[PDB]
DNA sequence: CCACATGTGCTGAA
DNA sequence: GTTCAGCGCATGTG
């Protein structure tokens, strides 16, 4: 037909919310989404990615490919020689081998360069690490000297700089999409972010920066994220593309109520010891009440009402443990529910669960590290491509 | 100075 | 090396 093949490359791919979003809107856009490649070094994310996005993959005990060396078990630090041996000759190895073979996973962003970076990419995503930018963390920032994990942003600089000299203009990626946390626009972080925008300009891209809340995109979650959408300046001229004003979009609201799964055997928290108050609704539609003398960590001390929206799901700690009040009692959102909270569906979760390799906290961790899928759907709906 | 809103986090004992 | 219960304050707006 006039079906357009969309080659997507996901740097820091995680569980592929970018790929999920693209597949969800594909038929409405008359697209056929294709793996150009990916970069993800986190074992659980790689395994989960494969479970969610593979078709007719049959796991089995395999030797780990000898070049798959730069991977991580915790997502922060590289795995030891021992840890690599423990993966070798297991079913888990075949997930890693498959990511390499069928999805062209290059694993470590440091190892990406002009000789292995695919040409003619239609969409290049880079949801780079958020840990050194999050207000919940230590706020180390993204100064180049400090070599932080969020500073892996600057590897994307390196890659683009390298491919600019070797690729033709037309072989460069058509669109780029950045995601990160709200605090990326803070006063200390603004300088670095502006530095990055000038470079994208220098690389021949026109960009717009969006601050988007998931609650405005058919979700029951307060989650404000920064997106930088970039289009290759000549491709903008050829397509006649224009940036839409996505910050004004206000879809119908959604409540926590609307994603909850019924069960007879949930665990409920004993909170009889802790004083509390009435629920109060904030301007953002978060309805919560505090627990007195629960902890000294503020963000841990709230129970949320299911008739409003909930807080930002984080990968770990307080906001990975989201307490909701139901008629059966107060309980945490489950891993399944956390997947739904990030707008993956039940079937994505069942596939990850069915691997029998990812613990419950790890499933929440990778969901917390992801992006609400329908935000990316909305962003990817604005893109235009030439029929050729 | 105050009150309020809110968090893709961190880490050491076991 | 893992793991997660226990732990605080940054970055705002008004
Ligand atoms: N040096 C490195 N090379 C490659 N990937 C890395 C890396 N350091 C961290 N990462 C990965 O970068 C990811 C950022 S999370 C981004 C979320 C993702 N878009 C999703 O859909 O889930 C993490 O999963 C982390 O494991
Ligand atoms: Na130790």
């Amino acid at each position: 037909d006039k079906i357009k093949v969309i080659k997507v490359f996901e740097a820091f791919a995680g569980i592929g919310s970018q790929f999920k979003a693209l597949k969800n809107i594909a038929r409405s856009k008359n697209w056929e989404i294709q793996h150009s490649g990916m970069v993800e070094w986190f074992v659980d994310a790689i395994v989960s990615y494969v479970a969610i996005h593979s078709k007719n993959f049959n796991p089995k005990i395999e030797r780990l490919d000898r070049d798959i060396l730069s991977i991580s078990n915790d997502s922060k630090m590289p795995i030891s020689e021992y840890g690599i041996k423990k993966i070798n000759n297991t079913i888990k190895a075949s997930y890693l081998n498959y990511a390499k073979k069928h999805f062209n996973n290059l694993f470590d962003i440091k190892k990406v360069n002009k000789d292995n970076f695919p040409k003619n990419i239609d969409i290049f995503t880079y949801s780079f690490p958020c840990q050194d930018l999050s207000v919940q963390g230590l706020q180390k920032g993204i100064d180049k000297e400090l070599n932080t994990r969020s500073g892996l942003l600057w590897e994307i600089e390196r890659i683009l700089e390298e491919i600019k000299n070797s690729f033709s203009k037309e072989e460069m990626p058509k669109y780029l999409l950045m995601e990160n946390v709200k605090n990326l626009l803070s006063h200390k972080n603004k300088k670095n972010y502006n530095t990055w925008l000038k470079q994208l300009e220098k690389f021949g891209y026109k960009s717009k920066t969006y601050l988007l809340n998931s609650k405005n995109f058919d979700n029951c979650q307060n989650r404000e994220r920064v997106f930088c959408l970039s289009i290759r300046d000549d491709y903008l001229e050829k397509t006649g593309f224009k940036f839409k004003e996505l910050e004004k979009v206000k879809n119908p609201p959604k409540k926590i109520k609307d994603i909850l799964v019924d069960s007879s055997n949930y665990k409920y928290l004993n909170l009889n010891k802790y004083e509390t108050t009435t629920f109060r609704e904030t301007k953002s539609n978060i309805i919560s009440r505090p627990l007195k003398n629960y902890t000294t960590f503020n963000s841990e001390n709230y129970v949320y009402n299911i008739n409003g929206i909930g807080p930002t799901l984080t990968a770990s700690g307080a906001n990975s443990r989201i307490k909701i009040e139901t008629q059966q009692g107060v309980r945490y959102l489950t891993p399944l529910e956390c997947f739904k909270y990030m707008q993956f569906d039940v079937n994505d979760f069942k596939k990850v669960q069915s691997t029998n390799l990812i613990s419950e906290n790890k499933m929440i961790y990778i969901a917390g590290n992801s992006i609400p899928v329908k935000i990316l759907e909305a962003i990817f709906n604005t893109l235009e491509f030439v029929n050729n």
